[PDB]
């Protein structure tokens, strides 16, 4: 009996303000006296976001490291690891959002001669939460493409943060891929047009990506083709709509063509900047993630809505997450999801919504792929249930007594540190919590080693990629309850 090879990392989120607004670490003390609780938990380390906003707000490669080196140092000194997400994302700019943090002044500033740098809907709104990948590689930015401002970010990054990489602090970069780090498009804008659980809407209306979409219909001999006109708005349901509706037209030629194009844009954004930030991180004992949002909303119903719209082109025969891991694959990145909190009972009926097939489908896809594949939860929870729930996903066949399990998480991040989460039942919760994902065994400092990062693969096509796409396979058998409860 040995049940070591069981044991999952618990990551702990950091205030999203952990470096204030004015790129200033001011609240040290408070941060030390929560880690202390977090430490005396057992917790493996912390996730923060590093944003692009505030180091590189000045202007142009005017980087000011200082605010996050003063944090870092505060985690080595307190004996925890660290995931840093490379945040090229707006912080909030939602209604009743706290933190708020733009990205760049002086990148906004390009979209005042040219508004398309921005994802752009149907009806011409810009959304300035993040570049559309349609300017990936477009030379717009005093000279630099979007990719190289983010290649040349992780450069920096690397080199001020080299001490905390060789120490074993820095043990894994997320590479912010769209809004909320997510690579997604902004498909539900939460006040800005969007309630929960609308269909959501395309978001490829900016120049850049109306060219691109032409360019790739005319290839295939189709320049008449548009975008589907029959989409309905944010807040519709499916059957609102003739393209989304059972039966729909999102089963013709030209609704996969558009859909696979939406898709695919998406899958290429990715593959181009992990691509980068493997030859950023090369040799260094980092694993690189990606976080793909958990688009729980309208995935019992046909036309899955709400994926499609994110970018998610996920049909009962078709697998949309087992495609973004075999683009993974070469980079040996690992899939960061989230949901891992979640029950289908806990969720309205009118929004269709099934988050537990969802994370069925994404971690087998992943474990598919070769890849190692961690969570997040969703929504702030407290409670025994949620546990639980993580729990039986962090180890979907429960313990092996003798090795490792034939799944697991790599890891769970849990969503997020505040005064309340550390004090009273809560913190009494979240401290079993840790004992049980740890299979009950203590801090193991040690545990998955990584080695140095080699590079990435031989690019492959995206005809390659979508192979995975079909035939769809069932998930991997996940236990409805964990063999090792929270009690
Ligand atoms: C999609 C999932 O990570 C939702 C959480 O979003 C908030 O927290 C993250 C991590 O701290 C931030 O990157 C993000 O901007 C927040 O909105």
């Amino acid at each position: 009996v040995n049940v070591k090879g069981n044991y999952v990392q618990v990551y702990v989120m950091l205030p999203l303000d952990a470096v204030s607004v004015n790129n200033r670490f001011e609240k040290g003390d408070e941060l030390r006296a929560q880690l202390r609780k977090l430490v005396e938990a057992g917790v493996d380390g912390v996730m923060v976001d590093v944003w692009w906003g505030l180091v590189e707000g000045k202007g142009p490669k005017a980087y000011d490291w200082s605010a996050y080196k003063q944090l870092f140092e505060l985690v080595q000194k307190a004996g925890l690891k660290l995931q840093a997400i490379m945040s090229f994302h707006q912080c909030g700019g939602n209604v009743g959002d706290a933190v708020n943090i733009p990205i760049p002044q002086w990148v906004r500033d390009v979209g005042t001669r040219d508004p398309d740098i921005f994802y752009t809907d149907g009806h011409g709104t810009r959304n300035i939460e993040y570049l559309t990948l349609g300017v990936d590689n477009q030379p717009l930015f005093h000279g630099r493409s979007a990719v190289q401002m983010y290649a040349d970010y992780m450069t920096s990054f690397r080199e001020n943060m080299k001490e905390f990489l060789d120490a074993g602090v820095i043990v894994d970069i997320e590479v912010g891929l769209g809004p909320a780090g997510e690579m997604r498009y902004p498909s539900y804008p939460q006040s800005h047009g969007w309630s929960f659980p609308g269909i959501g809407e395309f978001i490829c209306y900016d120049k850049y990506l109306q060219a691109d979409f032409k360019a790739a219909a005319a290839a295939v001999g189709h320049p008449e083709w548009e975008f589907p006109n029959d989409v309905g708005q944010y807040n519709d349901t499916p059957e609102r709509t003739q393209f989304f509706r059972d039966n729909g037209t999102y089963l013709s030629e030209k609704g996969r063509f558009f859909l696979a194009w939406y898709s695919n844009n998406l899958i290429k954004h990715g593959d181009r900047i992990l691509d980068e930030a493997n030859k950023v991180f090369l040799g260094y004992k980092v694993q690189l993630a990606i976080k793909i949002s958990g688009i729980h909303w309208w995935y019992k119903v046909p036309s899955h809505a709400a994926e499609l719209t994110a970018g998610y082109y996920n049909l009962h025969d078709r697998d949309g997450y087992r495609t973004i891991a075999r683009m993974l694959k070469r980079h040996r990145a690992s899939i960061n999801f989230t949901c891992a909190e979640m029950r289908d009972s806990e969720q309205s009926s009118q929004a269709m919504s099934a988050p537990e097939e969802l994370v069925q489908q994404v971690l087998s896809a992943g474990w598919r792929e070769g890849l190692n594949v961690a969570c997040e939860n969703a929504l702030p929870r407290y409670d025994p249930t949620a546990y639980n729930t993580i729990l039986r996903n962090a180890r979907p066949h429960g313990i092996n007594q003798s090795g490792p399990p034939e799944h697991k998480l790599f890891g769970f991040t849990y969503l997020r540190l505040s005064n309340q989460l550390v004090e009273g039942q809560n913190y009494a919760n979240f401290k079993t919590f840790v004992d049980r994902m740890h299979a009950n065994l203590p801090r193991d400092p040690y545990v998955d080693p990584m080695a140095p990062l080699p590079r990435s693969g031989p690019e492959i096509s995206i005809e390659m990629i979508l192979q995975a796409a079909q035939p769809k396979l069932q998930p991997f058998p996940f236990q409805e309850h964990t063999d090792l409860p929270v009690g």
